């Protein structure tokens, strides 16, 4: 599986400092293989570590019997269900590298992922609108003929994922890829018209999980609510569910971040940490204002907020109105995660996005032509380190743009750094809408819009929104009358996730040639 390696002097240093341990990610689970403490709670279901590891082995073995092999790829689409984790570990034990699509993703996104990775295996959920029947499956499996095996959650037919999980593995031995090779693919936010995949090696991903565990002080006492989409990296690894498993704690799954679902799960299971994006935080606080008892949240000790910038106003209200500590998390799937620390001053927790997890994360701020700027100045985030990738999968053209000559990645973010060394996020250069933490590549949607018979020119831009931070607005130059609902129905036909439909559509008599900077004025 081809990916961009670190230069040999970097690998060598990162091993010498102990960052790269050359253990597979399977070891996060197998170190607890003999434990009957609870690893996952999913509704009424409670899975121990012993059971979780046995389930992954059963699934792996079963897939192996069906002919799936090490070095192959898989496409997986599961939401906040225990079978996400079983599946992730089963594929790791086989040496098969998955993309974990979010439940919300639709035809265009799944098609794009499958086209790039040519998966031998598809795992999905009949609860998803695409997979309740067999029509789409038929089309999908025809247009991506690399697929040999299909397993489905909530199926009772011959493709029942549960039959595999429940089938005791006879004589199974795990064959994870080497630790310095690819374990799985993460998804980028998106800055371009086609999705970009981020190869993650065992060494590099395990380090980001293990170091996050130290910073967040997770142990067997950790009871972690995973309520945002579980397969996103913030939920998975910062420290996320994998950090919880590493530390032997418990992950409580919720279908979404609503107060209605989560206030009860927090009280019931005595959750002590969770992870939110800013709007979820406002909604929780407003739920408390509307009368939910604050006592349902007593057990909560740490709340992480990330994905988009938390305002200081909103941040301050957390210890006050909820009574736990805040941790700001400013991370990206490409690598680099900055944390405020548990012993930081209130000033740093409230006003900054923290600093890098690793002492050898190298972060500098560039001006427009690639030159360093002194501290305090606002500029482009440039970075490299032991868990930051060196290239998107099979994307030479785009890789040429995304990295400088020395291997620094440019995250498309504008930042400034404190005298004390802390990062504040000040704006953005990449052509991307951050809608309450979820990422929308404007060019992707603009390309889809131009496919409309009536649309001559298309621009997608973010607009301030109090709750969501940013909402999306499509500016169109049209041949003919065109209402928002027509655009939205059309896009939905193309098959994209709901969160990517424009919140707002305006037909305009003209647009500048599209010069978005000028449009903002
Ligand atoms: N592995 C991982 C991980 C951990 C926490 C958050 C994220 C994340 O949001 N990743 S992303 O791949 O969906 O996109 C990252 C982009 O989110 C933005 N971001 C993210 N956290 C902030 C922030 N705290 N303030 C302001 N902008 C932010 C920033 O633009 C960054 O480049 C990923």
């Amino acid at each position: 599986i081809p990916f961009t390696r670190w230069p040999e002097e970097f690998a060598r240093r990162y091993r010498e400092k102990g960052y790269w341990q050359d253990l597979p990610l399977t070891d996060i689970l197998t170190r607890h293989a003999a434990s009957d403490s609870i690893a996952v709670i999913d509704g009424e279901r409670q899975l121990s570590y012993r059971e979780l590891n046995q389930a992954a082995d059963n699934l792996a073995c079963s897939l192996r019997r069906q002919g799936i092999k090490p070095g192959e790829t898989a496409l997986v689409q599961l939401g906040n269900v225990a079978e996400l984790y079983i599946t992730f570990f089963a594929l790791l034990k086989l040496g098969v590298a998955p993309v974990l699509a979010l439940f919300s993703h639709q035809r265009s996104e799944l098609n794009a992922y499958a086209s790039q990775i040519e998966p031998a295996l598809l795992i999905a959920d009949r609860q998803h609108a695409l997979f309740s029947g067999d029509d789409f499956l038929n089309t999908f499996v025809t247009e991506h003929s690399s697929i040999r095996v299909v397993q489905l959650l909530n199926d009772s037919g011959e493709h029942n994922l549960q039959d595999a999980i429940n089938h005791p593995a006879e004589d199974f031995t795990a064959t994870p890829s080497p630790a310095d090779e690819v374990a799985y693919f993460q998804l980028s936010g998106g800055t371009t018209g086609t999705p970009k995949l981020i190869p993650r090696t065992h060494n590099d991903y395990y380090y980001s999980v293990r170091r996050s565990v130290e910073i967040c002080q997770f142990t067997q006492q950790t009871r972690y609510l995973c309520a945002i989409p579980a397969a996103h990296g913030y939920a998975m690894s910062s420290p996320g569910s994998l950090g919880v498993f590493l530390a032997g704690g418990t992950v409580v799954l919720a279908a979404d971040p609503s107060a209605t679902l989560c206030f009860p799960l927090i009280e019931k299971h005595q959750v002590n940490v969770t992870a939110l994006v800013p709007p979820a935080v406002s909604l929780w606080l407003q739920a408390l204002i509307e009368g939910e008892s604050r006592a349902q949240l007593a057990s909560l000790k740490l709340l992480q907020v990330g994905g988009a910038r938390l305002s200081a106003t909103l941040a301050a209200r957390i210890p006050a109105e909820i009574g736990c500590q805040l941790q700001q998390v400013f991370g990206m799937a490409e690598g680099l995660v900055n944390y405020t620390r548990l012993d930081d001053s209130a000033e740093k927790i409230i006003h900054t996005q923290g600093y890098p997890m690793c002492p050898d994360d190298e972060v500098w701020v560039a001006d427009a032509e690639g030159n360093p700027l002194p501290q305090g100045e606002v500029g482009r985030l440039m970075t490299r380190g032991p868990y930051t990738f060196r290239g998107y999968y099979k994307s030479p053209q785009h890789n040429a743009s995304a990295f400088d000559a020395n291997g620094f990645y440019c995250s498309g973010d504008l930042i400034s750094i404190d005298p004390e060394g802390y990062i504040t996020v000040q704006g953005r250069e990449k052509d991307q809408i951050n809608r309450g933490g979820e990422k929308i590549a404007a060019e992707e949607i603009e390309n889809l819009l131009l496919r409309h018979p009536a649309v001559i020119y298309a621009a997608l831009v973010s607009m301030e929104d109090e709750l969501m931070g940013e909402k999306s607005c499509a500016y169109l130059v049209v041949k003919e009358p065109l209402r928002a609902v027509q655009v939205r129905r059309f896009l939905r036909e193309q098959g994209i996730a709901e969160f990517k439909l424009p919140d707002r559509v305006e037909c305009v008599d003209s647009l500048p040639l599209v010069d978005k900077k000028q449009l903002r004025q």
